[PDB]
């Protein structure tokens, strides 16, 4: 019935269970080593009969057999069990390609998790309030300190497949870029900035993609003042839902495009889509030259309709 | 409900318990209070029961009632323990450690010191209520209390420590720990810590024995790194318990091949293979002894040298 | 030399100007109570937050010979090493790392030298248990005062002791000077065993009277 | 005629600025916001740290007759007893404790006088639940406008009443003035019994009218 009272009684699970633990072997000591020195059983028959006699089952394969030994089983009975409740309980309590890690929580990340809902996010913040808005997202939340190496190791850094790190200021990013850093270099961190003076910082520290949306949405709002078709354009391709999408086509080795100039392939002509640039490993030529051949390994930005995307994938390929 | 309630109605089944079966059975007291331990219990082992109608019918109620009053009276007992145990994770009283260390403040001074002195029992001795959690994560037992009031000094127990480290907030309430701790016990060691310079003879004059000034040893090696910083990484590495050399300290026993012996005819390092810097003896430090210097009993010689030199030397030494 | 900028006031970088008299100093930090500190401390005052690019070159980062970056916090010391690493990439910094864990983390960020004052007070207290003569010798061995004092002597090229190994040399048993360490390049041999051979550019960590110092500068000499 | 150094800006400083009007006060506190309440009161700001040993010499605590220290707490009210005991070993120190067990650590210090505010407000607490009449005789005798003030006349040497115990002498008689205790050095004897006779050079604590006090100075003249 003390399993009843523990139901009753959850609120006093205060105690760590390396205290639990010591007092119960304390327990199971007296008892076998009694039934072994009182009723002369061997050690291997004391353990198991201190076992059946703490449990409280009294089998009756053995019993005491004097008073000394009905003394001694009465206090190994009763105070036993009271302690293998608890122990059985806390047990109870205890027993019941590849992801993208978030290091804070904001409004940034709140809309970057609307289009990752297909892959693993686990999402690492130290408030304690946060942790209602990820499991509404489809994200797993993991507690600490995003700034600490203890607790970046405990939301899987090192086999993510990259890390955005968006924190409430840039000491605390810098200082968080630098502790992914020292468990992996090769991870990619994507970063954000909250100020246009700090983004050589951040990418000296070691972020592969410093996205500064201030310094884009202070440039949208002097643009807009005579004509609002910049901040119209840039707001529409990047939506899922649009009828023209912003996407990336990359062209693999040995190619009827490989060494052919842009005006010697004419692609917008034959496809329809709208070459805005092309970009060669981390950098990216916009509105690309005449003199511009092309090569097995680029990768082309456009613009087009779905169903002149796939013309241009069937079209370019080996 | 009293507690004494709970507690009476438990001893009523016991006395009806025994006191049944032995006027049904016949049986004595010792089989009667131990059979009715065993319903209780329900474990049955198989030597006592009752043989009559009655005896069913009485250890049925009587099955009953113990039963109930027993598993209440557990519960409270069991919220006893561990409030006991909440409280003393709060910390309340210290248990008489006879070599136990007391550290009065938490900062990050005392919690690299508390990596070192891991095995030793070790009370923490601070004001806030939320630092409760990192010092038990080190292993150390957290006492709640203010380390400038001698009231709650002795609930730490400094009078039977054998070092209390001092690092509060200020120079001003370290100076007031260290005159508290004074009269508790005059003949305990303080090591104290300084955030200035000009408070290392106010902090000795009342009391400590050993004063370390954090601020003036970094700002010493920060304008010494300037032209090269081999100084700093001298003193940053021997402290350290995972590097190659470990500076220790030797004290010289009693009858030694030493004794009397100037440190030239010695030949310490030629033999052993430890740099002997220095030389203490009482209180005092002798960096770099002359070649005069005649060992004494009681000497300590502070030296560096690698784990399988140390061993060397202290064979070299002994009686 | 050339002078030396220090970004943020604390108590330490208040103890490092006693011994830098006799250079050029500026000092970068709020104005509300540190101005009248420095000036009466023999230093310029550069009102200015250290970690904007802007207000470090007002210190005359670009010219100078050391930088000492002791902030408040341990992510703001990183700022601001970050930001000298723009100006001048090849400068050193003395940091100050004011928790253990970010120490390898102020390595990343370009500082030259890392001191932790918190590590070597935390491993004085715990070794002064017993006695305490290891921090009686820390704290005796930095002061200018003292009567030996720890200083470091580089070998010349072409010297006398060049090639020469330290079993041949016995340099305490002639020059009285403990030779407790030789440095080389950016490493540091502590206590160096007896096969080691010097070169040209070796730096010997050593302790002794001025008697004795000036007596090893000789020794070395050709 | 010297002046007097008042460390740290609290309620009971003051009440003490309002009592000495007509003399040279300086006070040395760390808030730059009670310039203007300093000043207002006839009392020279002095900025500064009073634990702090140079903005202690920067007040003249050397010239200085008095030096009455209360601040925020009693672990600094102890360090600056402590510091101005280097400064000036024989200077008069008064002081304000808060605890009741800090009264004897104040006083090894080097403090002359300790007044702790916390305590005789916590005996005319529990004095008062019954009748609150020594809770009235304490805040109007201290009072400076009240019918009847508490002085301090000194025995001079030479005077008539050397020798004299204080039955045969009858000073309140004679006087008025209700005589509630004889002053010898640095001990105080209330209620003084009637074989203690008197000395030269003692002074007599007693409550009376200034038109009773004027005639006592005559009575123990010579």
């Amino acid at each position: 019935v003390i399993e009843i009272i523990r139901k009753h009684l959850p609120r006093v699970l205060k105690v760590p269970a390396t205290r639990i633990l010591l007092l119960v072997l304390a327990v199971i000591i007296y008892g076998t080593a009694g039934f072994h020195f009182i009723e002369g059983e061997s050690w291997t028959v004391s353990l198991y009969w201190t076992f059946v006699t703490i449990a409280t089952v009294g089998y009756g394969d053995y019993s005491p057999s004097t008073p000394l030994g009905m003394y001694f089983t009465v206090t190994l009975i009763v105070l036993g069990i009271g302690t293998f409740a608890v122990a059985v309980e806390r047990l109870l309590e205890f027993l019941i390609s590849r992801h993208v890690v978030i290091c804070g929580w904001s409004e940034s990340t709140l809309e970057c998790l609307r289009e990752l809902r297909g892959s693993e996010v686990f999402v690492l913040a130290e408030d304690e309030n946060v942790r209602k808005k990820v499991l509404r997202s489809g994200a797993n939340f993991v507690h600490g300190d995003p700034t600490r190496v203890s607790d970046l190791e405990k939301a899987n850094v090192r086999g993510a497949r990259a890390v955005i790190v968006d924190l409430e200021s840039d000491s605390e990013t810098i200082h968080c870029i630098l502790g992914i850093r020292k468990i992996d270099e090769s991870v990619r961190i994507i970063a954000e900035a909250e100020r246009y003076e700090n983004i050589e910082q951040l990418r000296m520290a070691g972020a592969d993609q410093v996205i500064s949306p201030f310094v884009i949405s202070g440039r949208l709002m002097s643009r807009s003042i005579d004509d609002g078709y910049e901040a119209m354009f840039v707001q529409d391709v990047l939506a899922e839902e649009s009828t023209r999408r912003m996407v990336e086509v990359p062209i693999p080795e040995g190619s009827k495009l490989e060494g052919v100039s842009v005006l010697d392939a004419d692609i917008h002509d034959v496809t329809g889509v709208i070459i805005i640039g092309v970009g060669r490993g981390d950098e990216l030529i916009i509105d690309p030259p005449r003199d511009y051949s092309f090569r097995a390994g680029d990768i082309i930005l456009g613009i087009g309709k779905p169903e002149e995307i796939e013309r241009l994938k069937n079209y370019i390929s080996a």
